[PDB]
C-alpha cells in the first residue's frame, strides 16, 4: 500500500552517504525493487500531488518515436527542452529506441510491436523486452538512458511489467517514473487483450539528494489516500491513443511539495 | 543467509503452473542479495561444477564467440548449440568485449566499466549490456543474464545483475558464482572491496522435471560458504583458471541434471 514511500523512507534512514555528478551529495543504497498491484489502484501517488500531464504527454512522445521535442511543445510540456538542440533534436533517446533500434541490416526494429506481438501470440515468452541501453548509440543521445530496459510477464491473464532504472532520484524522478510504466502497462495490457497484473520497479542507484531531505520528511508524515483509478479509451492501437483516451479518476492527493 | 535456497522455497510454494517443452512454476520480478564480505556464494546444499563457472567466465572475458577454448579445457557445457565450426553467434562475449558500434567501431564495455570504477566510482552509468537488439537473432540463443551495472560506496564494489529468464534448478547457481566470481576480478583491478551482489530476475521458474531434485536440495542443512582468493594479476584479461582458489567448500553431494 505504500511501496515507494516504503523504499523512500528506507533509504532515508538506511542511504549511504555518496557524492554526485552534480555536486549535490546524496543518501544511496543500491539494488532496491517496489512492487504494485495495478490491479489495486493506480500508483500515482497520493502523499503529495504529481502532475499527470507531463507523464502521459512524454509517454505518448515516446510512442511516437520521436527524438525531437516540437511534438511536446505543441502540447505546452516543457520537461525536454533544456537538453534539446536548436532544431529541437534530442539524439535516439528513449522512443527512438523503443520504435527503432538500428539493426546491422540497415533495417529498423519497433520493441513495442515486437512485445504487443509475442503477448498476443506467445504470452508465455520469457524474452519479451524492450531496451532503451543502445551502447552504440548512447553518445548521440542528449542524455544517457536512465529506465533503461523492462519486460513483460504474463501469469493467468494479467499483464507484468518490470523496469530496470539504473538511477533513481528517489524524490524528483520516481515518481514520474512510476506512473510512467503504470500507464504503459494498461496501455499494453489493454491492446494485447489481458488485465493489468504487478509493476515492479527495480533502481540501480536509489539516492535522495541532500536538498530534498525536509522535502522527503514531510511526505513521509502524510497518511496516503486510496489510489486513483485509471481509464482508457477504445482504440485498436497503442500507437492511437492520445491524451484526451485516458482519465485518472478519483485522484485526491495532499499537496505538491516544490524542490529547491 | 539462503537467499537462493529461500527463494527456491518460495517458487514451489507459491508459483504459477504455465507452458513453453516443459511446464514450470513461475514468478516474476524476484531479487536475490548476497554480501560477498560474508564468503563466496558457491551453494553449499549440491556441489555446484565450479570448473564450468570459471572457465566459462574467462571465455566471456576474452570476447570468443566459438567454443574451442572451452572443449580445450573439458567444458561442455556450451556444446549443444554451437555449429559444426562450433561458432555461437555474437554472444555474450561478444557483446562484453566488442559491441559493434554504427560507427564500425566496437566498444569494450568490460574495459570501459572498469575504467570509470577507476576514474569515476561514484558513476551511475557503469553498465555492461548483452541485450544487442539487432543481434540477437544470429545468436545460438538470446541472452539470459542479460545485464548488470556496478556500484561503489565507502570503497566496496556492488553489482546487479538483471537476467530476464531463470532456470532456478540448474541455471541459477551457476549465475550467482559466474557474477560473484566476475565482481571479486572487477573490484580487484579496481583497488576495491567486495560489496554485495544482488541477482534480478525476470521469469523465475522451477521446470516441472526438476521438483524431486529441488526438494532433495532443501532437506539439506546449509553450510559456511567457501571463501575465494584471487592471485594478482595486471589486468582483468589475464586472470586464468589457477588464479582462482575456492578454498574450504564442503558441499553437499552433486545432484544430476535429470534427463
Ligand atoms: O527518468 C529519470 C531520469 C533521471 N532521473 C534522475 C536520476 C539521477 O539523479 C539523475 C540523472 O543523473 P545520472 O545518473 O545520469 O548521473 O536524474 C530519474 O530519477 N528518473
Ligand atoms: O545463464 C542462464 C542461461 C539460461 N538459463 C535458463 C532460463 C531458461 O529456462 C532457459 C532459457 O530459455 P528461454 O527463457 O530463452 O526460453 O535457460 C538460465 O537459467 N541461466
Amino acid at each position: 500500500m505504500t511501496p515507494y514511500e516504503d523504499l523512500l523512507r528506507f533509504v532515508l534512514e538506511t542511504g549511504t552517504p555518496k557524492s554526485d555528478r552534480t555536486g549535490t551529495g546524496t543518501r544511496s543504497l543500491f539494488g532496491q525493487q517496489m512492487r504494485y498491484d495495478l490491479s489495486a489502484g493506480f500508483p500515482l501517488l497520493t502523499t503529495k500531488k504529481v502532475h499527470f500531464k507531463s507523464v502521459a504527454y512524454e509517454l505518448l512522445w515516446f510512442l511516437r518515436g520521436d527524438s525531437n521535442i516540437g511534438w511536446l511543445h505543441e502540447h505546452g510540456v516543457t520537461i525536454w527542452d533544456e537538453w534539446a538542440s536548436d532544431t529541437g533534436e534530442l539524439g535516439p533517446i528513449y522512443g527512438v529506441q523503443w520504435r527503432s533500434w538500428p539493426a546491422p541490416s540497415g533495417e529498423h526494429i519497433d520493441q513495442i510491436s515486437a512485445a504487443l506481438d509475442l503477448l498476443r501470440t506467445d504470452p508465455d515468452s520469457r524474452r519479451i523486452i524492450v531496451s532503451a541501453w543502445n551502447v552504440g548509440e548512447i553518445e548521440r543521445m542528449a542524455l544517457p538512458p536512465c529506465h533503461a530496459f523492462f519486460q513483460f510477464y504474463v501469469a493467468d491473464g494479467r499483464l507484468s511489467c518490470q523496469l530496470y532504472q539504473r538511477s533513481a532520484d528517489l524524490f524528483l524522478g520516481v515518481p514520474f517514473n512510476i506512473a510512467s510504466y503504470a500507464l504503459l502497462t494498461h496501455m499494453m495490457a489493454a491492446q494485447a487483450g489481458l488485465s493489468v497484473g504487478e509493476f515492479i520497479w527495480t533502481g540501480g542507484d536509489c539516492h535522495i539528494y541532500d536538498n530534498h531531505v525536509e522535502q522527503v520528511r514531510l511526505q513521509l508524515s502524510r497518511e496516503p489516500r486510496p489510489y486513483p483509478k485509471l481509464l482508457l479509451a477504445d482504440r485498436d492501437s497503442i500507437f492511437e491513443y492520445t491524451y484526451e483516451d485516458i482519465v485518472v479518476k478519483n485522484y485526491d492527493p495532499h499537496p505538491a511539495i516544490k524542490a529547491p
